[PDB]
């Protein structure tokens, strides 16, 4: 999948992870979005398209991929130690990291 | 590979880092230590070998090198930048995560 259907993943899960009637929705919800993270860390965004690899900017857009990928994976963990509430207070955490990266590359 | 490869690409690196004399340099070996940890990422560690792959435990060690490559990727956006003592004392810092998953996980 292209960048936009990955970010579209991890729109819709979230809202799955603030809203859920359970306590495995969240280990459900927040796998898509390792899996859409990772994904969409590997396509360059429009307004970096004629960039080169190695510039500064490319590493910075890529740091926060690795940011949140590391979020999603540390409320893996607390969701998969039955920490309902804190895996989904990790969760609107990661809004920091979406709203980062669109300020300054979308 | 094998994770105790992977082990040695980033000790050895890491070491390269500190004998420093040029961005360039720095910015090689940060460039084999990111495929190196993303490589040990997929590994499972001995004293893991017998617990769920979703456990809090292996997620707890796959953050830690989340955090690992965000922080390669930090020090590689600085010596693209061409500051190598900012890159260096960032690459430096690395061993901050080393030591921490080495306190639990080895
Ligand atoms: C950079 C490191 C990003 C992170 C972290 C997140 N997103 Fe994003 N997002 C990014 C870009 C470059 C773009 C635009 C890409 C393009 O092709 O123009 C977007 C876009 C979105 C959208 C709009 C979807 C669409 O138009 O089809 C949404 C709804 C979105 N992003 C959501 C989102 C969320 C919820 C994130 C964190 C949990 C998140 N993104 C992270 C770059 C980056
Ligand atoms: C977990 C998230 C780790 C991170 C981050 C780092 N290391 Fe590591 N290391 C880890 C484990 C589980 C092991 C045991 C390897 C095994 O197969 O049992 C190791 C081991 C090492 C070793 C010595 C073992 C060998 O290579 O034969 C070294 C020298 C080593 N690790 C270095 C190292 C450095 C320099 C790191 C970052 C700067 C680092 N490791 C991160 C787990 C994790």
């Amino acid at each position: 999948a292209d960048l936009e259907d990955n970010m579209e993943t991890l729109n819709d899960n979230l809202k799955v992870i603030e809203k859920a009637d359970n306590a495995a929705q969240v280990k459900d919800a927040l796998t898509k979005m390792r899996a859409a993270a990772l994904d969409a860390q590997k396509a360059t965004p429009p307004k970096l398209e004629d960039k080169s690899p190695d510039s500064p900017e490319m590493w910075h857009f890529r740091h926060g991929f690795d940011i949140l990928v590391g979020i999603i994976d540390d409320a893996l963990k607390l969701a998969n130690e039955g920490k309902v509430k804190e895996a989904q207070a990790a969760a609107e955490q990661l809004k920091c990291t979406c709203n980062h990266c669109h300020q300054h590359y979308r």
